[PDB]
DNA sequence: CGTAATTAATTAATTG
DNA sequence: AATTAATTAATTA
């Protein structure tokens, strides 16, 4: 097989590499890598190396990496550019793997682990590690085994062995319900003392050294705790054994508070799953505890136990260990669904970077671009210092707040990356500037043509047309991968809807789910067989379809993120190819494109309807337009339609056969106007929205910019079995909004768009009536807890203290003096509740750590003094008032003449 | 060390 | 309560 790296480090003058060799075995080598850097040389000197602008370079080959670094510094003292890859391990990888890497994941040791630490005096700080480690569960992907290291004897209690028999039993049998599919995969090792547990863990680590190290909060807790505990007991050199090269870096981090240190293990790639989740999930959660995320992702019940965690080992060691193991499994279950490890490996190997560098799109793009240029013997420019400067972004249209009955939306495919490709925007393709006219002059096609030679953006930039820049070339490659996966995602989604339809009439039999590839639209024979399936088979298939869709979604959305991050990197000072002329050429072109096509769409529809000056485009943001279709529907008459799906078909057909051709013509003209390299402005139909035929639903509404709701029947080719609410920006979409309120507001909106005014009034009346029975967590607001210290004056709110910070300060006073009560962690999330006047907490609100029950000491008082009236007005009535006034509806039935009868 | 546009909630100070 | 400036949090794209 083809070889691939596992890990790479620079340690002084050595590269330490772990790799899989041609036979599929893991090896390590230390290489005295001799790096090369480059300097400009005279034009009349023969060389094969050129910088990105075509200037000739001479190669400087150094005896070691230290000399290369010292040369860089001397070139600074002289005042001359030092060209080439200054990150020597990336040059090493490029030299050693001068080909497209084909990796085999089954050869990569992916370790998932978690530790338990009993602590009587509060949270066990990793940098102190003063408490014994009493449990470690370490899953190894190669063995497919959970290795359980259990401490039977501790200063905090002596316990009996964990029983795998009880662990397997149902909770109703007094067991721990450890999933049966992992029971056989557990290797249980009990220990008489902590020293031997840790010594054996380290020997184990030595034999099964993680390549990818993951788990939940392992970067901030497990890794620092284990390192420091071993350091405290055995000395530093023994702790360093967690690195295969015996080198570590301790950093008492310095950017915004937090002096609790993170440990870098050389020769290991740490991908903390919390960080993977935060970057790649496209969620913002109210809480990031494993219980909360597990429940959200997998629909598994919370891990339940009596008493505080500080007494769990002592009171119920059996459950203590069982839950440690389950915790480890849950991360694996989340990854089976989300596939962030797969994504990280794909991205890392494609770019040829340390896998952990996937968190940095700048590093990722620096390496991709470097490798691409190196292929042609081109030399990358030196990184430079830049002051941070603001620059202009997208255009957002001010919508008229209103109900909108029939809406067809259109959307530009992968806009900013397509602009890069269309215009040919790259550091080395800059050809010059032209004299800009005001933007609206380009929008209206009255400004003079920017250039008859070069490809142009309305910000004034000109680009060469003779050849594609490295940025367009490389962004194109990742875009095409993205497109392939989006195609799989959409097919799985369409397939999901076929299954839902068939679920309306399940057959009465014992059968099995069909063995199908869900990434492809079901064939006619599959569709026929589905119509004969049982509910159980159909449900399992739906689950599988939806799992395929999620897999597709991860692969596609994160490749979209990567390409959009290349645009973003052009606007970040730490990017080697940072250039505000390029970033601004992209955004300015976007503003023109949107407004240009708004004008064209209005012109086209005014023609086809025989009107003049009618505004058909009601809204747009960045790259999307929302077109009112009321007149289109009214031209045929609602009476002609058999059902909802009939007008949805009509609009779908009108969009595809009439509007899209016109839209294409308009963008082709714009391309010629800007003299661009390639027409890549593709604006396809996104949404078809409207009320159910014959209903009193309003269909949709806008309250303002980035705040709207639509009742959608079809989304980019997916015809829904049930209409789906597309709600953007409103309180239902915000993690800060109480869960019960999100739900209730979503139902108000549903009733508005699908059923009408009366249905909404009926529901509101009921919600207001029953509101007070709702669980306190369900009606708590959520916020991030930043800068607590700044606003803390003696334990009371300082000037300008934010509402949620006040809540925290109240909480601190309430629990002050208690070492064991949950502390609010700076930068973490908190639940927030209003408090009625005259309460014992001495303020108007209380906040506590999110995802948790409030400590039992003050729970009864919070529940007693919760201000339900303030909660209702602030979180529910206020936004609903906003929705309904924008929609011209009343959430409460107003008086009428009819009130004088019966 | 990916980006900008934009919203709502909030505090402080004002709005004769 | 409204409006205005400044902060904060969180979205849409
Ligand atoms: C979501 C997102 C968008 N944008 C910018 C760049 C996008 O091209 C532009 C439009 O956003 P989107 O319409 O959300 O996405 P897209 O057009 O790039 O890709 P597609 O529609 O095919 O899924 O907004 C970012 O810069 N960063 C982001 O994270
Ligand atoms: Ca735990
Ligand atoms: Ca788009
Ligand atoms: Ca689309
Ligand atoms: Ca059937
Ligand atoms: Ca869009």
């Amino acid at each position: 097989m083809k070889e691939f790296y596992l890990t790479v480090e620079q340690i002084g003058d050595s590269i330490f590499e772990r790799y899989i060799d041609s036979n599929g075995r893991e090896r390590t080598r230390e290489v005295e890598y001799k790096p090369s850097l480059f300097a400009h040389c005279p034009e009349s000197q023969a060389t094969k190396y050129f910088d990105i602008y075509g200037k000739p370079c001479t190669r400087k080959l150094f005896a070691n990496m230290r000399d290369a670094s010292q040369w860089i510094k001397r070139m600074e003292d002289i005042g001359l550019e030092a060209l080439g890859m200054d990150d020597f391990k990336l040059a090493y990888l490029s030299d050693t793997y001068n080909y497209e890497i084909k990796y085999d994941h089954t050869k990569i040791r992916v370790a998932n682990f978690d530790i338990e630490v009993t602590s009587p005096d509060g949270f066990p700080e990793p940098s102190q590690a003063k408490h014994p480690i009493d449990a470690i569960t370490h899953y190894d992907s190669i063995d497919d085994r959970f290795y359980v290291f259990d401490l039977l004897n501790s200063p905090y209690g002596n316990v009996e062995e964990w029983s795998i028999e009880i662990a397997a039993k149902l909770q109703e049998q007094g067991g721990d319900e450890v999933p049966s599919e992992i029971i056989d995969k557990i290797i249980y090792m009990p220990f008489d003392n902590e020293k031997e547990l840790l010594m054996e863990y380290l020997n184990f680590w030595q034999q099964k050294t993680p390549v990818i190290l993951t788990g939940w909060n392992v970067e901030s807790f497990a890794i620092p705790y284990v390192y420091n505990r071993i350091k405290n007991i055995f000395g530093e050199s023994t702790a360093k054994r967690l690195s295969p090269h015996r080198k570590t870096r301790v950093k008492v981090i310095e950017n915004m508070y937090g002096s609790r240190e993170i440990i870098t293990l050389f020769g290991i790639s740490v991908l903390d799953y919390i960080d993977l989740y935060k970057k790649f999930s496209f969620t913002n959660q109210p809480s990031y505890s494993l219980d909360y995320i597990s429940e959200f992702e997998l629909n598994v019940g919370k891990l339940k136990y009596d008493g505080p965690i500080s007494k769990l080992r002592e009171s119920n060691h059996q459950r203590y260990i069982s839950y440690n193991i389950i915790a480890v499994y849950r991360v694996l279950q989340i990854d089976a669904k989300r596939q962030f490890i797969n994504l990280s490996l794909d991205m890392g190997y494609y770019a040829k970077i340390q896998i952990q560098s996937v968190f940095s799109p700048i590093k990722t793009w620096d390496a991709i671009i470097f490798n691409s240029l190196k292929e042609q013997n081109k030399v990358i420019p030196q990184g430079r210092s830049h002051p941070v400067q603001p620059y202009p972004g997208a255009f957002v249209k001010e919508p008229i707040p209103n109900r909108y009955k029939y809406v067809m939306s259109f959307d530009l495919t992968s806009l900013y990356p397509s602009i890069i490709r269309q215009v040919n925007i790259s550091p080395e393709t800059i050809a010059g500037t032209f004299k800009v006219a005001p933007l609206h002059d380009y929008i209206n096609a009255v400004a003079e043509r920017p250039s008859d030679v070069y490809s142009c953006s309305p910000n004034g930039m000109m680009y060469y047309k003779d050849r594609d820049g490295v940025v367009p070339t490389e962004i194109t490659k990742v875009f095409n991968q993205r497109k392939e996966h989006k195609g799989y995602m959409l097919a799985a989604q369409r397939n999901g809807e076929i299954i839902k339809e068939a679920l309306h009439n399940p057959n009465l039999s014992v059968d099995e789910p069909l063995d199908v590839d869900y990434r492809f639209d079901f064939s006619d024979e599959i569709k026929e067989k589905i119509k004969k399936l049982s509910a159980k088979s159909l449900n399992e298939m739906l689950f599988r379809a939806q799992r395929t869709e999620v897999a597709g979604m991860t692969a596609q959305i994160n490749r979209k993120l990567l390409i959009n991050s290349l645009y973003g990197a052009l606007g970040n000072v730490w990017f080697r190819y940072y250039d505000l002329r390029n970033a601004t050429a992209i955004t300015t072109f976007g503003q023109m494109a949107l407004q240009w096509i708004e004008r064209k769409v209005n012109e086209y529809l005014n023609e086809v309807c025989g009107t003049e000056g009618e505004a058909f485009v009601l809204y747009g943001d960045t790259d999307s337009i929302y077109v009112s279709a009321d007149k289109i529907i009214d031209k045929v008459g609602e009476s002609k339609f058999r059902d909802t799906n009939h007008w949805v078909d009509f609009l779908d057909k009108f969009a595809r056969e009439r509007m899209e051709p016109a839209i294409d013509r308009g963008f082709r003209e714009m391309c010629e106007y800007m003299n661009n390299k390639q027409h890549l402005m593709f604006m396809d139909r996104e949404a078809i929205a409207g009320p159910p035929l014959g209903s009193k639903g309003i269909g949709g509404f806008w309250t303002g910019k980035k705040r709207y709701a639509l009742n959608v029947w079809d989304m980019e080719g997916t015809r829904y079995a049930e209409p789906k609410l597309k709600i953007m920006g409103l309180e239902t979409q915000k993690s800060s909004t109480p869960k019960a309120v999100q739900k209730a507001l979503k139902e108000c909106i549903r009733r508005m768009l699908q059923e009408g005014e009366e249905s909404l009034q009926e529901y509101f009346k009921e919600f207001e009536k029953e509101f007070r029975q709702l669980n306190y967590i369900s009606i708590a607001s959520v916020s991030s807890a930043n800068n607590i210290a700044k606003y803390d004056v003696g334990g009371f709110p300082g000037p300008k203290c934010p509402f949620h910070i006040r809540g925290i300060l109240t909480y601190n006073r309430a629990i002050k003096g208690n070492i064991d009560a949950p502390q609010v962690v700076e930068g973490e999330k908190v639940y927030v509740l209003p408090l009625r006047e005259g309460n014992p907490f001495g303020d108007k609100c209380i906040a506590w750590p999110s995802g948790t029950e409030i400590t039992d000491l003050i729970k009864d008082d919070v529940l007693h003094w919760m201000d339900y009236t303030v909660l209702l007005e602030k979180t529910f009535i206020k936004p609903l008032e906003g929705f309904t006034s924008a929609a011209k509806l009343d959430y409460e039935k107003k008086a009428s003449l009819f009130d004088m009868f019966d």
